[PDB]
């Protein structure tokens, strides 16, 4: 299983230095306890330590986009716990693991999902999921090994969020339609708000 | 070319072993000639030698979901002569090959599709063909060598194998539309039935 | 960015040496200037050495569905400019870079595109682009490197090349719906001044 209370992780991908400590405080507040910033990010590596030490005991903090080993490195001496990937690059997978942390990277076929399982993954991101539908990871669930947690990452909105569930997925990465660039923090906090209604009534639905 | 009669494949998946030599009987019975057991389904070991030898002389009998080049030797011993897979993995491909069993191992995209074919891959499974659509191949088959028969897997009904065959697919494996763990042998005879008319009413339209 | 004028790859899958030199001529009055004929076109190895020497001066000119390292040597040597692939072959890609060709090599998920990346494509076709749609490339584009162009293949038309081009899509490349094997030179006109025209109108809006 996912080790934390909410299986939803709050993607900010393009958030600034100045505004990620109060972007993160919203969506924590609201219930989320799983962040990563993308490191197409502009100065991420001035955010993630700053996330890190403010809310690193409050939820799984990380990082998106990691693309190169080089970067897991530099990820886990600033405390990164979580590392999340549009990909499946075996050794950024086999790094991250290697450092003790939490691996979420992104497969498209089932080929890509058991390349990612033998580099130590334990969960899987599908992206981007919309593409494909609830239907294509109830598809997959049925060759993976049963306790490896799937996550819907692309086009997953508080509206549909239930049909992922229903499919099979242990929760979902929300990305554009939780956090752009540039929005308010009050946007970020009525977002995450829904999301985490849209999960708790999936749940019980 | 296909080299059995009818290019379907009835896949059993969670079948037990007391349940087998009933539900296989059942699709050869309705004109099935090629059923495999997938390698999550309970006590495998023991469905799959038994139904070699009660049917390896009336249909192509094998395994799915082989993962593992070790599951194809073991595979080989009990008289598999079939390889079916969610994925395109070299070894576990040329390995099936070299026992000269038939392989038609799973691929989703055209990279994934010419790796399995310099594998020695002489047919290929299109899993999940649902997401995609008979389009999707019909796509593929613009790029891949004339001779390699192609099967949809994946969301195909005796109402839609008609599109698939159209579209260019040689044929189709079968799962939980033809068989879901713990239904009758009576079902399996059902959906078994419905396939073949559907497939045969599909070449003659 | 792309480096020729109008962003369409013509894309001529079965044309013959004897016709080839017209339905050319055709594409590139209309407005095109990128055009390539597939591997499994027969005498490829007549057809585009000539349009090559008729046209390399007016177009970009090359080929497609190059499957092997050693293709790209004979189309070099043929003064192909122009490499398009339906799938990730690093060496293909890696050795073509390696003449100072453009290649646009295709792929289907985010690993395969970076795998592409990693060997020097400088660009991305997204093949077939149908089964995913326009929304799959903005999810796409989200990662990618933002220099690199994408161009969808597969089922695009003059009716929806805008909403390609809206999605993120530097271009396009035009197979059947522009060209299939045997139709007349006229038709080839007609539909390449169809894409032409709902380019043109699709920047425009
Ligand atoms: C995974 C990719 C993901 O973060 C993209 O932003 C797509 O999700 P949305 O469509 O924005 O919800 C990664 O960055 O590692
Ligand atoms: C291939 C995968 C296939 O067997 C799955 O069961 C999906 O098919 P259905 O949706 O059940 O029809 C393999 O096991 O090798
Ligand atoms: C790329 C594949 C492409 O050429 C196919 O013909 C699909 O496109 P259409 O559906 O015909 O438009 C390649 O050949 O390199």
């Amino acid at each position: 299983q996912w080790q934390t209370k909410l299986p939803l992780i709050a993607i900010l991908r393009g958030i600034t230095p100045d505004e990620a400590l109060a972007h993160v405080g919203a969506v924590i507040d609201a219930g989320f306890d799983a962040v990563e910033i993308p490191l197409n990010s502009p100065q991420w590596e001035q955010s993630i330590p700053a996330i890190v030490d403010a809310y690193g005991d409050k939820a799984l903090i990380g990082a998106g986009t990691v693309l190169k080993p080089e970067q897991v490195d530099a990820l886990a001496r600033m405390g990164c716990q979580l590392i999340v990937t549009p990909n499946i690059h075996s050794e950024v997978i086999r790094r991250a693991v290697g450092y003790g942390m939490t691996v979420c990277p992104g497969c498209a076929t089932a080929t890509e999902a058991f390349t990612a399982l033998e580099a130590g993954a334990q969960a899987l991101k599908i992206f981007p999921s919309s593409a494909f539908g609830p239907q294509y990871i109830k598809a997959l669930k049925a060759v993976l090994p049963s306790d490896i947690a799937v996550f819907a990452v692309g086009g997953v909105t508080p509206e549909n969020l239930a049909q992922w569930i229903d499919a099979g997925c242990a929760g979902a990465g929300l990305g554009s339609d939780l956090y752009r660039a540039g929005q308010s923090v009050e946007r970020t906090a009525q977002q995450a708000a829904a999301f985490v209604k849209a999960y708790r009534e999936a749940v019980q639905l």
